């Protein structure tokens, strides 16, 4: 039930395919006509073989869906379905006593509830982030029955809310994994450069088990690294390491292969080192000023639109951040699957990983608040060995209020005390210092290191023209970070660049806003909205629209529209001008 | 705003055909990023066609929907929606000055808000209850712009509730109507036999508006009537008409045109007369012992299965409960459309009326009480002529507890309060007196006029066999009305009689189950379960329930199945053992 | 109306996105009720403006399709359809007087007839091969019409006929284009080696226009090449170039930039240089003894399995062949689009291209000849720059008759005609030596440089077991390719090694075959079928195939099979050995 590191490099069996299906809506297999549980809901998995009885369902004879994957995109029904569907599968595993046996879901949206062989397992919620149970003493011998209901119905308390401007993606999104585990095993373990320290390696190592107190051995190879230590009683223990290693950068994303081993467990990673700081209005990667050259992007793939969980659907869109000239990325609005990280961190990308704290969470819910700040561990825990994550933020545009911003400060100071080192960032709230004059305001930018917000001068702030009138002053020091702006436009739908949602539009807009950036004091980092055209319930322009957010540069169907071309033209300027 | 009585009789203009629409699921067209109302919302029915400006949405180039219909059956991505579908209407209309033109609406589940022209005519809550608003001052020359924002996610606090074994079939269910009236017209009017007197009519006329006294003129030609009376300050009037007109019966059902004249309006009806009251555990209509051999009926269409709203739909349905030679028909479980009420009427078949307070109502919400009370209200002020429905129900199946109970007196005082010659049923809870022998045990029946229950032995309470092995007995002496029982078959399904869900299972269910009736002292009606397959979201088994609740004795494509020869067999002799 | 070379080095402006489009499969837009051609048929694009008139269409206000893109997966009503979809588009063009503008279709399947402005240009059939219009003098100022007729009806006599294992993908399956030209330009060239020589380039360019004669100038600026040479009366040059280029292979496949230029024209191609040839049993390139390690892929899509047409298709799917250590993709069972070609290029692999002479073609048919030379003709020509291509396939599996032979021998013969250094294969007639022992008999051998053919012993003919007992032995010394082979599987789908379908029967089959494979003398290369499963309307297993075609090593959804590493390894044997 704790968090594993590195689950790919484990004993892993994947469980993914086709799996049968019981789409749910009034969830008649969970409560009965008084709407409480009763034995013999779905959960039993029973095959309706016996007809002298009576039930009122049968995995066997149901309809599949493909796992992982959103169920919106497989089936017509289910495009706008929020509500319940159950899935289950049939498995076999033989596994020897003293061997440990794990269940881990990379991501399922948003409720699941788990059962083997017809027995609670546990319940997740958070739509994004990973979660295991340990099925070591539930695994019979034959066919093992693994069930999930998966509920994606808004809830107002939930982490997001009921309203936000991207597709309700429901089912299990990402693979399914079986872990095999030594009794005890190396579960966590942490293995950067201190802070601000080039020549320091640093971290720390965690076993799981009862044999608790062993000998560690980490190895770098290449760096001629060979350290031991032996964990506490508490399976733990921690490490420096002098060394100086050739520094991870977009343009050289060097990694290492480290090498963990205990007396009865071992794994390996690929891990690169570099330090990141920030010194007035200049963010310093390797002790070297930086420019982010960014880009957003949702979790969401090429062409068909759907749920993105493969290492085929992070390269793709990579591929086309690199040709866009980004050395950046935005992964919003939650924490993507973990190829995309990786793919990012192999092709040599900046990212910035994110929860999705957005618009009217519920502040004053201390259920809410657990919920957030538990996104927020789970996300630093998985990606904390990803050294070209360089911001954390702990939330996306919210109301301004004080229970907001006692929430936030909460997140923020906690998303610090987890990582004294990457950056802590939050879109801040903006203000009108004097007409055509605009600036930021938010208590909370004392927690930040970044001065980060959304601006959409020129879209939904005014035509395009407005960019050539409008200026940014800052009343303090912090880098400038613009997360987001842009505009909408239908790929091969022209006229004029006064027509709204044409290219030619668009890409006057990107023009003009362009030439505003370059007048922002400050500015250290962009990553407009957003790479590529994705899902929204709430975009409702027939023939334009057509329930897809149009601000990607490029179309959903890999088409770069003109405006891609400015930002690409204004990147390779920044590139010379940082070199 | 006030109901009107006998729409169909008045200056009526169709608003029907296909309608543009926005499936809206987040409400971005009546809420913004922030969760508030915003104005420029999609009610503005603003056409796109500056695209100089940003808007999010365009009727005019968008979806259709047939209206009257549930969207449900319409397209495959709303089989399973439930949240807002926007309606948009466009039509003229020349009003005459001094006349008044109102906007009736049969049905609309759930929610709907109306707009004309941009500004909001009120809201209605309940989707089986119409609905008018008043639009004479509003109108404008040319174009008109009617909006409807229909949403049908279920409420916790609603009624119905969260949970209900029917299809949640959303939109404008039923034809939407133009009522052109004089100044001021006849709204309402009663005409039926006093209590239990086959020899005095009795009856009352309301106007509205402002020629509040006028002189009356009641005409039943056939019977050689001609009342003439003066409306008070109020616009009310009274009168008892000393008649002997000829009874309908289910046999003869013999109905009088009926002819009200105002000073300033006038209006036509067909009306029967009939008295109808329990003797005991005897059921009298017109002084002759009947027993009621029934049939429950849900609104949904032979063939297509979707929300049913015509004349045709209505025939064909009561032509089959004619077939099982019925005498009765059960409308479950809330007040159908009127054209089933007129047809059944017509045709000959005494009918049970009910509102949708079902399973678990939230029986301390007093809103949810103002919602139950005012369908009761609606329900009995639209039909309180029809001659043909003689029992009102304001229950199904509930829990029990201290509040229901409360909620559910009150209710049946104010259907007694509303009508003194109908009566009031509602179902009970049962209780096992010994092993093999239940009965009712519910202070409710203190306020009911029969013992009305529903039963399920022999599918949900044991095998076929245990029907040969469960009695009743009664405290009261009231009439006993079994309101539902039967059980599941797919029509073409064979197999053993021991088999669940094939005919066989079926036929021997009903064998068995009618001898159980026969054997119950006191049973004065029955309306099995039902009498076509319907549409459920509770009914999972593959390729034998696929979404329908198979317990019809017609299938959903019109087959007669075994079991419905059986009941027919039955109410061929109780239609000799009652001549 | 001739083919251009180089389309995508031209001055290109893209048609694509998405068009109106009209379902017609009783073709109404083309022919009346009397079978007849009619004027103001569809082509003429007609808004219905005017409702005072009578017509039976309106592209302005119907329903859209992407460009490019099949049609049968965009929506559910056109999965299996057969017939006549007509496509719109509106489009503004500024052509400088003097200049040429030219219409491009990369593909139409199968039967595409072409408009603008209500004009016919002409008809394309065969619908994997590129196709071009000339409107320069149709070209009008402001809006332009063109429609698109395109049916994709399957024809006894067509190219492929009525029978073949994929799907029918219908529709402009890849990218159209507008192309602007000088009024004389460069229309073809050909360089690459001259057969069988590692220090000549020769070539030859061809123009096009009414200044037929022009100095023409071949610069390689990496090789310090400048020649030039003048074209004669035809707009013909031809040229030898000495020169010691690095040659192109799969571990380095090393592209020139070349650069060509006349006195009205230029453009640029990027060209690699290689020998290919046989010597006895052996395939050489460059001289060196290799082994073909490859994959059979057929044009469709990872994850959603519509028709690709983009480099990133052909990445993911390139890229998985990478993964399974491929040298060698052979492109089945047509010409695929210029991507996947170029990006096939540039990554090193060696590839197979085919035509689809496939199964029950009509021999005997002049029209059937005609079209199927044409196809290759185009092919040839559009590719014949690529070094990687080193076999030209014109034909798949055939029937055994004499009007076959003939038909396939002239095409074998033109092949050679067109193009003397690749390799000419097709697959080839097999028999039984004796009991265990097969071999190729086959005529056609003759004129083909390899002995190619498919078998699927294991699979088709036998249990995996069958593969233990099966040798081969051949009367001739040329290399032997086998072209196809393999079995089907689900992936997640697990059982006994014994039960077809699951992951372990192919995994058991394939190393069975492999040992087969091991025994063959003469074996120079295998490309199994198939990397990837794709749709297929003759795979009708529920739940196992679904209509897809399952012997991939890959799943649709990117997963590899057991089976995929059982291939691998052989394929990491193979690349020692031959090192
Ligand atoms: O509408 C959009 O395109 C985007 O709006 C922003 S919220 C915002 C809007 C205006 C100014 C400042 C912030 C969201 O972050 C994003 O998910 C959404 O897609
Ligand atoms: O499940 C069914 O077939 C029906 O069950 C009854 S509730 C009940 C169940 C068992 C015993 C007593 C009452 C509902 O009135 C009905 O709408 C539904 O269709
Ligand atoms: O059935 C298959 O999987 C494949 O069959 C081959 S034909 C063949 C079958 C048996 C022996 C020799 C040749 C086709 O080339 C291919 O398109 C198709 O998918
Ligand atoms: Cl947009
Ligand atoms: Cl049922
Ligand atoms: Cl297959």
């Amino acid at each position: 039930a704790p968090q594993i590191m590195n689950v790919s490099a484990r004993q892993t069996t994947s469980l993914d395919g086709q799996w049968k299906t019981i789409v749910d809506p009034f969830e008649n297999g969970y409560y009965d006509y008084r709407l409480k549980p009763y034995d013999g809901g779905y959960a039993q998995d029973k095959t309706y073989s016996d007809k002298t009885k009576l039930q009122e369902y049968d995995f066997e004879t149901d309809k599949l869906l493909f796992v992982p994957g959103d169920w919106n995109t497989q089936r017509p029904q289910l495009y706008y379905y929020e509500g319940t569907v159950w899935y289950r599968k049939h498995f076999e595993y033989s596994l020897q006593p003293g061997k440990r046996l794990f269940l881990n879901f990379g991501a399922v949206n948003y409720e699941a509830i788990v059962w083997l062989n017809g027995k609670r397992l546990g319940r997740h919620i958070g739509g994004f982030t990973p979660f295991n149970f340990e099925i070591t003493n539930l695994l019979k011998e034959g066919t093992n029955s693994l069930v999930v209901k998966v509920d994606n119905k808004r809830l107002p308390e939930a982490v997001p809310t009921v309203n936000a401007d991207w597709w309700n993606f429901g089912g299990i999104t990402r693979p399914v994994t079986l872990i095999e585990m030594p009794a005890t095993y190396i579960r966590d373990y942490y293995v950067q450069l201190a802070k601000d320290d080039k020549n320091m390696i640093e971290g720390w190592v965690q076993l799981e088990g009862s044999d608790k107190e062993q000998k560690i051995t980490l190895d770098i190879p290449e760096l001629k690294v060979k350290k031991e230590v032996t964990t506490d009683a508490n399976g733990y223990a921690s490490f420096l390491i002098k060394s100086k290693p050739i520094l991870w950068t977009p343009e050289n994303p060097k990694l290492y292969a480290v090498n963990l081993a205990s007396e009865t467990d071992k794994v390996s990673d690929e891990i690169g080192f570099r330090t990141i700081r920030t010194e007035g209005i200049k963010i310093l990667l390797n002790d070297k000023e930086i420019f982010c050259r960014g880009i957003s992007i949702h979790e969401e793939t090429p062409y068909y639109s759907g749920r993105a969980y493969s290492k085929d659907h992070a390269h793709t869109l990579l591929s086309w951040a690199k040709e866009l000239g980004c050395n950046f990325v935005r992964l919003a609005h939650y924490p993507h699957n973990e190829e995309m990280v990786r793919e990012a961190e192999r092709m040599g990308f900046l990212v910035w990983s994110e929860i999705p704290v957005y618009w009217t969470i519920h502040w004053e819910n201390k259920d809410t608040y657990q919920n957030a700040e538990q996104q927020l561990c789970d996300m630093i825990a998985r990606d904390k060995n990803r050294c070209n994550i360089i911001i954390w933020s702990i939330a996306n545009e919210t109301p301004h209020s004080k229970t907001r911003l006692t929430f936030l400060s909460n997140l923020a100071n906690k998303a610090r005390s987890l990582d004294s080192v990457r950056l802590i960032g939050a879109a801040m709230e903006k203000e009108e210092v004097q007409p055509g004059v605009l600036t930021v305001n938010d208590p909370l930018g004392e927690l930040l290191d970044i001065i980060s917000f959304n601006e959409y001068v020129g879209w939904y702030d005014g035509d395009s023209e407005k960019c050539d009138r409008v200026n940014w002053t800052f009343d303090t020091q912090k880098p400038v970070f613009i997360s987001e702006l842009g505009g909408g436009a239908l790929y091969g739908h022209h006229g004029s660049p006064k027509e709204r949602f044409t290219e030619e539009y668009q890409e006057d807009l990107y023009i003009r806003h362009v030439n505003m950036l370059k007048r922002i004091p400050g500015l250290a980092g962009t990553t407009p909205w957003i790479l590529k055209d994705f899902r929204s319930p709430r975009r409702h322009v027939p023939e334009i629209q057509d329930d897809f957010n149009r601000k990607g540069l490029v179309s959903d169907k890999g088409q770069k529209k003109k405006a891609f071309f400015v930002l690409q033209k204004w990147y390779k300027e920044l590139t010379e001008a940082y070199k």
